[PDB]
This record gives structure tokens, C-alpha cells and sequence, in this order.
């Protein structure tokens, strides 16, 4: 299992970690050298489980499908808390299964849902590390709308990180004093299945995507994606979703 402690939490230990949550994640063959992740995987081996220490030492434990990197839930003492998804459903017949009590979150796991119930969407949700031991701090002690901007920031401060080397430097910068994402990190997060799909099928198209992908680079410029010699190819996408789950 993977831990990250905040209390001396540094560039380079944030690093370390986010390395070795990608190193947890099994994968048989790598698309363009970049790891693929599994279409499935059955039993409790199909998560992986993150202990968070904050700033004061406590902590949470994150249970992630190793197939999609996807939060399903975490458990923060004796309570157990699952977003209100089928797959969370499943996964929480695996972990946690020792928590006095288990609740449901009064919403799924996708952007999209948690933007709504935190009341803004992340482009306005400061992240970095502060911001992190911040969400750890809030998960401890239930409340359904601060946790909701609290795993905007958990799930961008871990698994958007993991899967972008980019994301994983924003954050970096990020170690001592938040700040909004950038819309390119956004344009990422949200083309990470596009971008998975367009590698696999370059593997058998001479390296070129069927379906170019637009993103937003760093100088804040809508660019397109037509190729695996793209640096986001070569140097940041980190993991690729498996395309049989798109
Ligand atoms: C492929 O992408 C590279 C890098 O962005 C670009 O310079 C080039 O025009 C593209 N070439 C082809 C054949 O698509
Ligand atoms: O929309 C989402 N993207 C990535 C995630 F990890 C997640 O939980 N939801």
C-alpha cells in the first residue's frame, strides 16, 4: 500500500509518492512505453489502498480501482465513506469492511456531481499540498459539502497527478502555497479517456490518432493532438485507462 505523510512533505517525498502509487498499479503491456492498465480485475485485489497522514498525523485511507485510478471511497476512524455509484457499491465489499458504520456519500464520484454539491467548480478550488492536508483534515470529520470540495482536491492532488507528470509538477509548485489549476490541467483531467483511447488505437495506425485530441497548453492556447511524438505523449501522460472501459 501506498503512504504520504504532509508533516515534512516536500517537493521531492510528493514525487516519491506519487511514483510509488503509480508502481502499485499492475499492468501486462505498455502502449508507446507508457503503462496500460488492466480492463478488469476481480476480488480486492482490484484496489488499492492510500494512507493519508496530515500535518498532525491523522489519517484516512483512499481505496482506488487499479483499473481507472477512480476514488471509491475511504474510511476515516471507525467510519467508512463510498460515493453513491455502483462500482463504490461493489468496491465496499472489499475494503473497510472491518468500520463500525459505513455512509454513503449523497453523490457520485464524477466531477461533474461534485462540483454541483460543493457548490463551484474546481477551475475556482485552490490545490497544492496545503490544500491537500486541508481535505485530509476535513474527510476526518463528516460533512457532505466540504467533503465534496475536499475530494476535488484529493482526487487532483492524487489521481489526476499519478496519471499526468504535468498535473504532478503543478502540484509540486503548488507544495507550499495553493492555487487554482490551470485550464490546462482541466483540459487534461478531462481528456484523460480520449487520450488513453487515441494511444491504443495509434498502435496499429503508424502512431497517429484516429481522432485528434484538443487540449489548452501551459500559454493558455487551445492545441491539437494528432500523434505520439506530442510531448504530452512522449513526456506526460503517465497511464492509460484500458479501452475496454470506454
Ligand atoms: C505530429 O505532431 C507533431 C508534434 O506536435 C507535429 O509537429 C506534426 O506536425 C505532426 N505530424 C503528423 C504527421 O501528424
Ligand atoms: O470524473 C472523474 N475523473 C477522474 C476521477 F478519478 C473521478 O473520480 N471522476
Amino acid at each position: 500500500d501506498v503512504s504520504f505523510r504532509l508533516s515534512g512533505a516536500d517537493p521531492s517525498s510528493y514525487g516519491m509518492f506519487i511514483k510509488d502509487l503509480r508502481n502499485a498499479l499492475p499492468h501486462t503491456e505498455k502502449v508507446y512505453n507508457i503503462p496500460l492498465l488492466l480492463p478488469s480485475v476481480s476480488g480486492a485485489g482490484r484496489y488499492l489502498l492510500m494512507h493519508l497522514f496530515n500535518y498532525d498525523g491523522n489519517t484516512i485511507t483512499v481505496a482506488v480501482d487499479v483499473t481507472n485510478v477512480y476514488i471509491m471511497g475511504y474510511l476515516a476512524l471507525t467510519t467508512s465513506y463510498f460515493f453513491n455509484e455502483p462500482a463504490a457499491d461493489l468496491a465496499s465489499q472489499y475494503v473497510f469492511r472491518s468500520a463500525r458504520r459505513k455512509i454513503t456519500l449523497p453523490y457520485s464520484g464524477n466531477y461533474e456531481r461534485l462540483q454541483i454539491a460543493a457548490g463551484k467548480p474546481r477551475e475556482k478550488i485552490p490545490i497544492g499540498l496545503p490544500a491537500l492536508d486541508t481535505a485530509i483534515s476535513t474527510l476526518l470529520h463528516y460533512d457532505s459539502t466540504a467533503a465534496a470540495g475536499a475530494l476535488l482536491v484529493l482526487i487532483q492532488t492524487t489521481a489526476e497527478a499519478a496519471r499526468f507528470k504535468y498535473i504532478e509538477q503543478q502540484i509540486q509548485e503548488r507544495a507550499y502555497r495553493d492555487e487554482v489549476p490551470s485550464s490546462a490541467t482541466i483540459s487534461l483531467e478531462n481528456s484523460w479517456s480520449g487520450l488513453s483511447k487515441q494511444i491504443q488505437l495509434a498502435q496499429g495506425n503508424n502512431g497517429v490518432f484516429r481522432t485528434p485530441t484538443v487540449l489548452v497548453d501551459s500559454k493558455g492556447n487551445r492545441v491539437q493532438i494528432t500523434n505520439v511524438t506530442s510531448n504530452v505523449v512522449t513526456s506526460n501522460i503517465q497511464l492509460l485507462l484500458n479501452t475496454k472501459n470506454i
